[PDB]
């Protein structure tokens, strides 16, 4: 529980606000997730309870909450930005590099799977650089703290983030954050351009369940493009974890700065 008077403000996205949370010696600059007036309280604070139990380097860090003129959840800033308009803006980003990148995100997400949270909305505009080789997942607002006894929780949808059995069953778990995740892959290698361009959400269902796939960005190694197709494995039963999507990722990244 944040002093609202340690905390000065300056919009980014709308409700966002930069600003600096004076810690003991050093200020922090900040992003402030400002509520503004039903239940939409509950939510915030949910997200705020989940983000409190994550602590790692690739997820982004909750500084506090601050009730006060509003609401407001405190968090650490990654200027960069989205990682999605990052790369439609810096196309000269290497191959290495988006490798590097999203390698991060399986590593965060291999954290968050062990956690037992599910994310539900992963995507490139989720992901937030801190610089152009240090990203970090964002917004879990969607997030859910699996029960000890279950491995996936049942429920506006980014449908074409969606595995098919979150479509078809409403049943999210890590391994539909793994479907997730190939869709990101495929966002950061096109430079952050949108899946399924000009589809509805029900016919990229359509799409899928012919087993159709989106096609390999240009100039994505094949081995990465392979790893998308895995991700998107129809069945969950025979779909890889993090463990697996992180520790592939991981080995390619060093055979790529290896050579």
């Amino acid at each position: 529980y944040l002093d609202r008077k340690l905390l000065t403000l300056e919009e980014l996205g709308s409700t966002v606000k930069k600003g600096y949370y004076q810690m003991k010696k050093v200020v922090k600059t900040v992003a402030v997730k400002i509520l503004k007036n039903p239940a939409l309280k509950d939510e915030l604070l949910a997200e705020a309870n989940v983000m409190q139990q994550l602590d790692n380097p690739y997820i982004v860090r909750m500084i506090g909450i601050c009730e006060a003129e509003s609401w407001m959840l405190v968090m650490e800033m990654a200027e960069l930005g989205p990682l999605n308009k990052y790369l439609q803006q810096n196309r000269h980003v290497k191959d290495k590099n988006i490798i590097e990148l999203v390698h991060q995100v399986s590593m965060g997400m291999k954290y968050l799977e062990e956690s037992n949270f599910v994310h539900r909305d992963l995507a490139a505009r989720n992901v937030l650089l801190v610089t152009q080789h240090y990203a970090k997942i964002s917004d879990f607002g969607l997030s859910k703290a699996l029960r000890a006894d279950e491995n996936y929780y049942k429920a506006k949808w980014p449908v074409k983030w969606y595995a098919p059995e979150c479509i078809n069953y409403y049943k999210f778990s890590s391994k539909s954050d793994v479907w997730s995740f190939g869709v990101l892959m495929w966002e950061a290698f096109s430079y952050g351009q949108k899946p399924y361009r000009g589809m509805k959400g029900s016919e990229v269902t359509a799409m899928l369940e012919k087993g159709e796939r989106m096609g390999c960005p240009a100039g994505c190694p094949r081995e990465m493009y392979d790893l998308m197709n895995l991700c998107w494995t129809y069945d969950v039963e025979n779909r890889p974890g993090f463990a697996a999507v992180e520790l592939r990722l991981r080995n390619y990244y060093y055979d790529v700065v290896n050579l």
